[PDB]
């Protein structure tokens, strides 16, 4: 039982719903380094609207969003794009055998990254990165990660993927990106 | 938490770029053994660098925030960052008294030597890009350099610069993560 | 220090790109449980890649540094990095005896499988950019790939490439941090 890592497992079995049921594998590893969470992410789309991008055929298909919504205990909510079944603490290359009840130490800090309010909204709750479709260096897509900006939850981590190039028949499967964020406790 | 040095995560100004307390530098240094994991963002609230207009002022293109440390890793008062809230973490605040030693958080002097007559290698620099107002077409380059200031034993300096001609853009940024080799 | 594998942070050449010991690769791998936090830079000190001039040599645009490991995470001698120079950290140096096991520092084989007839995914790559001589208009792309080499159980490879036509630019770089999923 690895109590310092929450993850999706590193397999390639679809676990995520962007446009249709289980059309993608989000590989996400959150590793607790005390007051910071070290995060590693990639995405493989296997089917549906976002599997093969062709902006000559479909000029308006330019972005999509994957949302992780959490309750007061850091438990993933079922309206998240990521499925609950394989999001858990690590055991080897798999998960602990039972669903976790508490993971507050992995949640994004609410003082650093407040929910929307009357107070001025600051950009520090965002981290940008670039990943590469098919591993090709001339095929960038931007990954925008935002903390605690969704309603209907206590905490949230959202991944927005977008691209500016007019890609023709480019499969949406990405290289990996690492970032960190300030932990709630 | 003897393991995270930070500015606290509030938004109360703690930093002086062009005028007293014109900014909040949010900096979190977390010790992962031989490496420090660092997370940084900046909010400018007043003064010269608060609202950028490069049509009226085309030469306003960069500024520098310096953290200078003594032999014990204690922040020196001529740093741009204020001493009052730079300390080890306790909850969402700081431990109750100022720290005495943080050498384990300092940038490694063999990896990143102080200025001298010797060849200056670029490995003491890490570049990154952050975004003003969270807008993806509003980049600014954050250049971080280790141990290149004089009048101190260690230093971390952040140079912010931009090439776009911004028009009335508020200088408050997204976050960037990097790491560096620890002194011990 | 059983939590960091490194090259030491000195400037002594330890790597062979085009000719014997023509470079210092500074690589620090720090184990943060399930992830390895990695920090890398390169200084080329002699030979073909020391001073880039693409007017004189228009096709000199990339090179690769390979780390090949066996089943125990031990570095194999066909690697570009020399074995004498790679070990667990002790102070600013290395332990005096060669390590026997470092499987916990190897790239995860399920996350990053060896080449096969199965579909090849891009997640075994991480891109970054570093800067020659620390100048922001002198980028070179560092492409890091996990477990794609033959003749080993695990691998980490660094491919450096550039598109600009550099004229008399010394190949010594700023630093880049990334992470990867650990084997155990
Ligand atoms: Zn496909
Ligand atoms: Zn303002
Ligand atoms: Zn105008
Ligand atoms: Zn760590």
């Amino acid at each position: 039982y690895d109590t310092r890592t929450l993850w999706t497992t590193p397999d390639t079995s679809p676990n995520c719903t962007i446009a249709q049921d289980k059309d993608s594998k989000l590989t996400l590893v959150l590793t607790k380094c005390g007051s910071q969470i070290l995060a590693n992410v990639s995405l493989i789309v296997v089917a549906g609207k976002y599997h093969i991008i062709n902006n000559k055929t479909n000029p308006k298909i330019k972005s999509f969003t994957i949302k992780l919504l959490f309750n007061k205990n850091g438990v993933l909510l079922d309206n998240s794009n990521l499925g609950k079944a394989y999001w858990n603490f690590r055991s080897g290359n798999s998960n602990v055998s039972t669903a976790y009840e508490k993971a507050i130490g992995f949640m994004p800090n609410l003082v650093a990254y407040p929910k929307p309010s009357n107070s001025k909204k600051y950009a520090r709750d965002i981290v940008y990165g670039t990943i590469y479709l098919g591993g090709k260096p001339d095929q960038p897509a931007v990954i925008k990660t935002t903390f605690n900006q969704e309603t209907g939850c206590e905490y949230s981590i959202t991944f927005n993927f977008s691209w500016s190039k007019t890609y023709e028949n480019v499969e949406f499967e990405t290289t990996s990106f690492t970032f960190s964020y300030i932990a709630q406790e």
